DNA sequence: CATTAGA
DNA sequence: TCTAATGG
């Protein structure tokens, strides 16, 4: 956690750039499953062989370390942060649509600027025009303040549409988070659920409704069970306009949204602690159900869940509000 | 790990 | 169809 930080640190810096700048999926794996394990060890690691006993450590890695155990530095690290190039593909990524793949390419033909993408928003996608038209305003954090008045319309039209409609916006704003990156929504209806085919309306609907009032400008990507887009408070009585926001709604069959509803809300450890839990108390818990546990290794038989209670009271554990689902 | 764009 | 990019 502390002791063994540099270390995990370079190698995650490592295998980042193998997977990104090249194309090493590999090696790329190989530093993380090293800087996954010295991670976990419980001393000061003193030198590479010290290391190098380790599993996934090899001479290569245990080589880096001494490098950097002898002199606070990298070279191979040192140059990567030097590389125009290497440094180009980390940035052109952080578009909205912008991969690695396809930061490689741009580069290849020269983009390498952000206004390199302006010049040619032509061979750039739509996904990647928005990315690439909202670059700052999809940096920027999402205050609560806004947080809370952006759920409360989207909490309207849902309902003024369908009444029937049941919605929560999950994630970090729903644990307490005085800031958000993106909003997420769960949706749900009673009219879907496990069998019951569909009704691509159904999302269809509200994201319409979203866009008649004017709170999502635009399409990422929408499909019969997962939107994506952007949003945008109603600029005021003028002087200051809001941030464009980028924002996630999907549809769900209604038999299984608190576990969804569970799930996204996080913390990523919560669930876990959660997950790893159920698990003795002879249970199994993922994204759509909890399934009692048969001793012959395995089982199944979806438990039938109405709240994010029903859940902690299987597994029979202590309803933890939002707010301290921390971990 | 699954859902959408695209070519 | 596969292959990329997002999310989570
Ligand atoms: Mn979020
Ligand atoms: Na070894
Ligand atoms: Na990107």
């Amino acid at each position: 956690e502390t002791l063994n930080g540099g270390i995990t640190d370079m190698l995650t810096e490592l295998a980042n750039f193998e997977k990104n700048v090249s194309q090493a999926i590999h090696k790329y794996n190989a530093y993380r499953k090293a800087a996954s394990v010295i991670a976990k060890y419980p001393h000061k690691i003193k030198s590479g062989a010290e290391a190098k006993k380790l599993p996934g450590v090899g001479t290569k890695i245990a080589e880096k370390i001494d490098e950097f155990l002898a002199t606070g530095k990298l070279r191979k690290l040192e140059k990567i942060r030097q590389d125009d190039t290497s440094s180009s593909i980390n940035f052109l990524t952080r578009v909205s649509g912008i991969g690695p793949s396809a930061a490689r390419k741009f580069v290849d033909e020269g983009i390498k600027t952000l206004e390199d993408l302006r010049k040619n928003e032509d061979k750039l996608n739509h996904h990647q025009r928005i990315g690439l038209k909202y670059f700052g305003d999809f940096e920027k954090r999402i205050p609560r303040e806004e947080m809370l008045q952006m759920q409360d319309i989207v909490l309207n039209e849902v309902k003024k549409v369908d009444s029937e409609y049941i919605a929560t916006v999950c994630g970090s704003f729903r644990r307490g988070a005085e800031s958000s990156g993106d909003m997420d929504v769960l949706l749900t209806h009673p009219s879907f659920t496990s069998e019951s085919t569909k009704q691509p309306k159904l999302l269809h609907q509200v994201v319409e409704q979203l866009q008649k009032v004017h709170f999502i400008t635009d399409t990422l990507s929408k499909g019969e069970t997962k939107f994506m887009g952007v949003c945008q408070l109603p600029s005021k009585n003028d002087e200051k306009e809001y941030p464009h926001r980028r924002i996630d709604i999907r549809l769900i069959p209604k038999d299984q949204y608190y576990c969804g509803v569970l799930y996204f809300t996080g913390s990523d450890i919560f669930n876990k602690n959660m997950r790893a839990h159920a698990l003795e108390k002879g249970f199994t818990i993922n994204e759509y159900t909890i399934r009692p546990l048969g001793v012959t290794g395995v089982a199944g038989e979806p438990l039938p869940v109405d709240s994010e209670k029903d859940i902690f009271d299987y597994i029979q554990w202590k309803y933890r509000e939002p707010k301290d689902r921390s971990e």
